[PDB]
């Protein structure tokens, strides 16, 4: 995910709003209702996809990480360069200023995106034009913009 401070507290607030059980979780059936409560607006099919999935993958309750996770993929609708730089620091395991195939999978797995060293390697080559096997704030911004 890559939500700012205000954004995080925004959906996080609307998240606790639908948690009377005190389980820090929100019913997947209330997901669509929560979206309406938020500036979001997922397509009918979309809601039916994530809800049905979480219905047999999370019993009947959803987690902050679950909701946020989606909100993240949804927020991607904005290719703002700002949110990219922030994601650059988070992704880049090191402070050198570059990302390597190793660091790529390491992060993708942290977020929740299951990927192999093969598929991710190609993704790097796509954003890597200088051909060096490393990513810079520029090559990163581009590949994540399409994410
Ligand atoms: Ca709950
Ligand atoms: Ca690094
Ligand atoms: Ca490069």
């Amino acid at each position: 995910s890559e939500l700012t401070e205000e954004q995080i507290a925004e959906f996080k607030d609307a998240f606790v709003q639908f948690d009377k059980e005190g389980t820090g979780k929100i019913a997947t059936r209330e997901l669509g209702t929560l979206m309406r409560t938020l500036g979001q607006n997922p397509t009918e099919a979309e809601l039916q996809d994530l809800i049905a999935e979480a219905e047999n993958n999370n019993n009947g309750q959803l987690n902050f990480t679950e909701f946020c996770g989606i909100m993240a993929k949804q927020m991607r609708e904005t290719d703002t360069e700002e949110e990219m730089r922030e994601a650059f620091k988070i992704f880049d395991r090191d402070g050198d200023g570059f990302i390597s195939p190793a660091e790529l999978r390491f992060v993708m797995i942290n977020l929740g995106e299951k990927v192999t060293d093969e598929e991710i390697d190609e993704m790097i080559r796509e954003a890597d034009f200088d051909g060096d096997g490393m990513i810079n704030y520029e090559e990163f911004v581009w590949m994540i913009s399409q994410k």
